[PDB]
């Protein structure tokens, strides 16, 4: 709830902005609570987005995180716990 507010949300909004450009979509069409499957991700688009994430955030995260997390918000919570929010 509201007591959990912070940089976890800013990292999730930046992920939601940068992903939509790999899927050839717009961030006005994407929602951060919806899954990578309904957003139109497949394994190649996963690897391409993860290569762009590792240039914006020094986490060292692999394309297995796009299989292990269902949503851009769940994936961004991993980044935010790696940076310490």
């Amino acid at each position: 709830g509201p007591g959990s507010a912070g940089r976890q949300e800013e990292i999730a909004e930046e992920v939601a902005r940068l992903l939509a450009g790999v899927l050839y979509l717009e961030p006005d069409r994407l929602d951060p609570e919806e899954t990578f499957l309904t957003l139109g991700v497949d394994s190649i688009l996963g690897v391409e987005f993860v290569a762009a994430v590792n240039a914006a955030y020094p986490v060292g995260v692999k394309a297995t995180a796009l299989y292990d997390h269902p949503t851009p918000a769940a994936f961004a919570r991993h980044i935010a716990e790696s940076l310490g929010a």
